[PDB]
């Protein structure tokens, strides 16, 4: 689990989106396993402006933050997961690294702020949903 908190924006896995964010939706996109709700209370997160391709994740399963280099956004297959099945996903970044379902929302970040979040997991490489093309979660 785990969502990113920019200004008025709760940023969570499109998969692991509650009622309450589909009540408040802002954006959704399942190619990137994306969904954005509306918050009342501000939230401190900074989003990464930036094309760093080294960073550190939070690994759920394994109480661990973890320094990684990771691929460059792109249009990736993806093998079946318990949460979607065989597919390709988009603006998806990858490293070597240990990722369980349950880790999915691990954020990424590097010395610009969040990169992205957990997104998919297996064949030991971690899988990490891109934000830092969402410039409009900066303002409005
Ligand atoms: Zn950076």
């Amino acid at each position: 689990s785990g969502a990113i908190y920019v200004g008025n924006y709760r940023v969570v896995n499109r998969h692991l989106a509650t009622h309450n964010d589909w009540a408040n939706l802002v954006w959704e996109d399942s190619s990137r396993d994306l969904l954005v709700s509306s918050t009342t209370a501000q939230g401190c997160d900074t989003i990464a402006r930036c094309d760093c391709q080294t960073g550190v994740y939070y690994c759920s399963s394994r109480r661990k933050h973890y320094p990684v280099s990771f691929s460059k956004p792109s249009l990736i297959f993806v093998e079946a997961s318990e949460y979607y099945p065989a597919r390709y996903q988009s603006h998806l970044m990858l490293a070597v690294g240990h990722s369980e379902p349950g880790d999915c929302g691990g954020i990424l970040r590097c010395q610009h702020g969040v990169v992205g979040i957990v997104s998919t997991g297996g064949n030991g490489l971690v899988g990490f949903a891109d934000v830092r093309d969402l410039l409009w979660l900066d303002e409005e």
